[PDB]
């Protein structure tokens, strides 16, 4: 039989320390490629293991096609292969879309769903996995209105997370690194933020904010991690919840769930199942 | 130009399958793995991720691929194809004078010594299931060595062991008395060396059964074919090489040929229980290099 592997690779929609990401085409269909730095190849390796040891499929986790390593004369090329969203990342969409109710609940339940997901032991199943990089550029909106977490890189299973992103104990280093749920409260800070990032955008009495990054006001362009340490562990800073929130039912229960996603004790946070939940009572 | 053809099957078993196929006009081995030895598939990946791995007498390495849809998984590695076979499957059919059977010893030792010795760049590398059917034959007359998929490396310079999460273990009938009595010491790289060499010694032998002397030679036959049952178990094993301390017998028409006569004082130097004072690749390089 024929195996058909070519790729067309037709235009490069990011570039970064990571590599670029690529729209293809592979027998007519649309697919995503990510060519991997010198710089990055730990996480291929890691999205391959992972991979290798359980086939993720879920509709809120960007969908695995391959894993392509292919010799050059003086280097290894190594590629990941996924499913196309050409809607493009949170991050992207919310700069220029505002939101009503039932897309910003639709939005961050889907994003809770592939997390919680991730999170779950299932006998049989899968390991629990923390993501250990989650943010909005980490996370693709499809056309049905969900969206879907992407990038195991930095994976576990039972580089460092971007610096804007870092909860307290990752900051502060007191994090138990030899303790699993360390690694999914972690997550939920940065869950907590995303939600701020999201909510912003949902249109209230006429009103929304800009679209801003977490901590937007108290922090430079690319945060040094003691410029992060300061605001989050020694001023023990939050994002702003702006006044407007109050007047909407909706905003007034996300404040409510983004605030017990940032409690400075990692164990008084909320699990991904709980958020789930509550979101699902919202509206 | 990325695209293979599938054009037979050359092997299956528990490990899964290997095709030739063709890719820019040029045939290919292409192994699809079993989901059984999937971790084999990963290790196999992560060593030929090695720019300075390459080498002469190592099978070289075109892709590997992890491929999915839905539940179904496939783990594919594509390497140089080999049309002359294993040398299990060479030995088989061909008898070999002096020039031909020390060209192939010293190959698999170039080879052996290459993936041990670390480049300052290729950590050091062993491999932990050297066999007859993990080295091809090429049509030069040197053999490259295959199956990275239990390797461990290690790096002197950043003092780091990488043993790998794989709980396949080696080929029963090439096990060292270490490995069949579970006594070997697994935090230790030189252990996972002194276990190489203990094959290469039984790799030996079964080369130099095939070289004729005087008008004879041996028929082949594979490492302790006299003592233990077909498809021998671990324990069959463990009981001919760590109970009764058997090593694979020295024909005595060797004895009159000096090539044969310096092969089996080198294989005896592979096979002493004590791993600590067996030979090193690099001196068994060294030694055939001065052996004719
Ligand atoms: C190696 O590399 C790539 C391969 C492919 C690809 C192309 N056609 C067919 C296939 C295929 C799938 C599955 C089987 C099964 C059939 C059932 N049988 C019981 C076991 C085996 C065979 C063939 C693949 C996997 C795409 C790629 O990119 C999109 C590849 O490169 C990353
Ligand atoms: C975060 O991580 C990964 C993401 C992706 C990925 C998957 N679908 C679509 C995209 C994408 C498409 C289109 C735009 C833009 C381009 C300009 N204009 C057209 C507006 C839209 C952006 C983004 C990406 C970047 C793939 C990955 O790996 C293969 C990623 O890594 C795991
Ligand atoms: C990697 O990705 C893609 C791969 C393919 C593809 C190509 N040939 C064959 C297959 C296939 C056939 C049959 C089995 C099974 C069926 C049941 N049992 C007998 C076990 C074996 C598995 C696999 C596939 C899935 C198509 C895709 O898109 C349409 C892929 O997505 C980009
Ligand atoms: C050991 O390991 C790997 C080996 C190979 C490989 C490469 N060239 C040629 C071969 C071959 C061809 C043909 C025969 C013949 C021998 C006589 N008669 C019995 C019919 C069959 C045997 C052997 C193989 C098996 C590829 C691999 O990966 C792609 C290997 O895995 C790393």
């Amino acid at each position: 039989r024929t195996v058909a592997r070519d790729i067309t690779l037709l235009e490069c929609v990011g570039k970064g320390r990571y590599g670029e990401v690529w729209r293809g085409s592979w027998q007519g269909e649309n697919v995503a490629v990510k060519i991997f730095s010198s710089r990055d190849e730990k996480s291929w390796f890691r999205e391959t293991e992972l991979y290798n040891t359980v086939m993720l499929r879920h509709e809120n986790i960007l969908g695995f096609i391959a894993s392509d390593m292919t010799s050059r004369h003086s280097s290894t090329q190594l590629w990941l292969i996924t499913h196309y969203h050409e809607m493009g990342s949170l991050y992207d969409y919310l700069q220029l879309t505002t939101l009503d109710t039932v897309s910003c609940l639709r939005i961050v339940l889907s994003i809770a769903s592939g997390l919680a997901h991730l999170h779950i032991e299932i006998f049989g199943g899968k390991p629990a996995i923390a993501h250990r990089d989650l943010k909005s550029k980490n996370i693709l909106v499809k056309k049905n209105g969900q969206c879907c977490i992407a990038d195991l890189g930095l994976a576990v299973m039972h580089r460092v997370g971007t610096k804007r992103y870092m909860a307290p104990e990752v900051l502060d280093e007191t994090i138990q690194v030899d303790c699993f749920d360390s690694y999914k409260r972690v997550d939920i800070w940065a869950f907590g933020l995303v939600l701020w990032e999201v909510a912003r955008r949902m249109v209230s009495n006429g009103i929304v904010e800009d679209y801003k990054p977490p901590f937007y006001d108290v922090v430079p362009n690319d945060p040094s991690f003691e410029d992060m340490r300061k605001v989050v562990c020694v001023d023990q800073q939050r994002p702003n919840i702006p006044n407007r929130w109050f007047s909407d039912p909706t905003l007034t229960s996300l404040a409510k769930l983004m605030k017990e996603c940032w409690y400075q004790n990692p164990s008084a946070r909320l699990t991904a199942l709980r958020i789930k939940k509550t979101l699902t009572k919202i509206d």
